[PDB]
C-alpha cells in the first residue's frame, strides 16, 4: 500500500568507515554528467543516477547497477532531505521505505537534515 513501511535494513544497515563529507548542493552522477535525479547509498556514500523507467524517463540507472554489483540496498534522493525526512529508496525491498534511523545514517556522511 500507500505508506512507506519501515525497511527491514533499516536498523542494522552497515555504513562503511572513512565515509565522504557529502555536500548540502553541487552533486554530479559519478558515472555520467547528470545532476539532478541523484541517489545517496547509504552504505558507501555513492552518488549515482535514478532509475531509466519503461517510459524512456528518468537517469541512466547508475545506482540501480551499483547495487546489482554491491547489495547495499538503501538510498537517499539528494535534494529531498529537509528536517522532515527524506525520499529512501530499498532496491532489495523494491519500495520507497522509512528509515527510523536516518538522522544517524546521514550524520555519518556530515548532513545535519535538522539543518
Ligand atoms: O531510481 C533509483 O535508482 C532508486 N529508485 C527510486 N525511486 C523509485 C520509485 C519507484 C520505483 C523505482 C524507484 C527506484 O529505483
Ligand atoms: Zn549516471
Amino acid at each position: 500500500g500507500e505508506v512507506r513501511q519501515v525497511s527491514k535494513h533499516a536498523f542494522s544497515l552497515k555504513q562503511l568507515d572513512n565515509p565522504a563529507r557529502i555536500p548540502p548542493c553541487g552533486w554530479k552522477c559519478s558515472k555520467c554528467d547528470m545532476r539532478e535525479n541523484l541517489w545517496l547509498n547509504l552504505t558507501d556514500g555513492s552518488i549515482l543516477c535514478g532509475r531509466r523507467y519503461f517510459d524512456g524517463s528518468g537517469g541512466n540507472n547508475h545506482a540501480v547497477e551499483h547495487y546489482r554489483e554491491t547489495g547495499y540496498p538503501l538510498a537517499v534522493k539528494l535534494g529531498t532531505i529537509t528536517p522532515d525526512g527524506a525520499d529512501v529508496y530499498s532496491y532489495d525491498e523494491d519500495d520507497m521505505v522509512l528509515d527510523p534511523s536516518l538522522a544517524e545514517h546521514l550524520s555519518h556522511f556530515g548532513i545535519d537534515m535538522l539543518k
